[PDB]
């Protein structure tokens, strides 16, 4: 019974399989020759993104990132290497706009630690046996994407219309991209297989494919392509 997988989301896995390493590829033999140590870190950060995603991917498609959790009624599929590929990937991400807007290293640690504890507060909640517990998690988690997305646009973007023109600008445009992509995960969470059955996970798995490339080489698309301050 239980909202089957192993199987119909192969494609939709598949798909963002290719896509993230295309996107890694891409990031690779683009960041080919590149001096100004500062572009360097923008490249680094911005590659290994789409690397873990590339990988966690796969391991999805080919059955190894997927398990069963005993909840609501029955034995529910959990995908939880996407766990692994956010625990890591989510903190570089916001590593790229704290070096774009020269965060200070207390909001940083603030930022990358409050987004440790979103993401491991998901892993909890998905495998957590007893189904009431799971959205306790949820909204802890969701909480604590709120405070982070909170200083990325209400602290970030003053500190960024003092920088550059263009740092102003870019900063913007990303922090426009995130606010909103990052918004969808708990909702397409709370409605998919891991929470409430309104929508199986086959459409779960399809919304996160597309979110996850989005946030991740849609957003690298943006930063990579403009001036990543004083570098190029
Ligand atoms: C793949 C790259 C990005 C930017 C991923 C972002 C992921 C989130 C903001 C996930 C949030 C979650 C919440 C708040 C609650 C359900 C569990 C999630 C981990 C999906």
């Amino acid at each position: 019974q239980a909202q089957i997988t192993g199987r119909p989301e192969w494609i939709w896995l598949a798909l963002g399989t290719a896509l993230m390493g295309l996107g890694t590829l891409y990031f690779l033999v683009k960041g080919m020759g590149v001096s100004d140590p500062d572009a360097k870190k923008f490249y680094a950060i911005t590659t290994l993104v789409p690397a873990i995603a590339f990988t966690m991917y796969l391991s999805m498609l080919l059955g190894y990132g997927l398990t069963m959790v005993p909840f609501g009624g029955e034995q529910n599929p959990i995908y939880w290497a996407r766990y692994a590929d956010w625990l890591f990937t989510t903190p570089l991400l916001l590593l790229d706009l704290a070096l774009l807007v020269d965060a200070d290293q207390g909001t940083i640690l603030a930022l990358v630690g409050a987004d440790g504890i979103m993401i491991g507060t998901g892993l909890v909640g998905a495998l957590t046996k007893v189904y009431s517990y799971r959205f306790v998690w949820w909204a802890i988690s969701t909480a604590a994407m709120l405070y982070i997305l909170y200083v990325l646009f209400f602290g970030f973007t003053s500190k960024a219309e003092s920088m550059r023109p263009e740092v102003a600008s870019t900063f913007k445009v990303l922090r426009n991209v995130t606010v909103v992509l990052w918004s969808a995960y708990p909702v397409v969470w709370l409605i998919g297989s891991e929470g409430a059955g309104i929508v199986p996970l086959n459409i779960e798995t399809l919304l996160f494919m597309v979110l996850d490339v989005s946030a991740k080489v849609g957003f690298g698309l943006i930063l990579l392509r403009s001036r990543a301050i004083f570098g190029e």
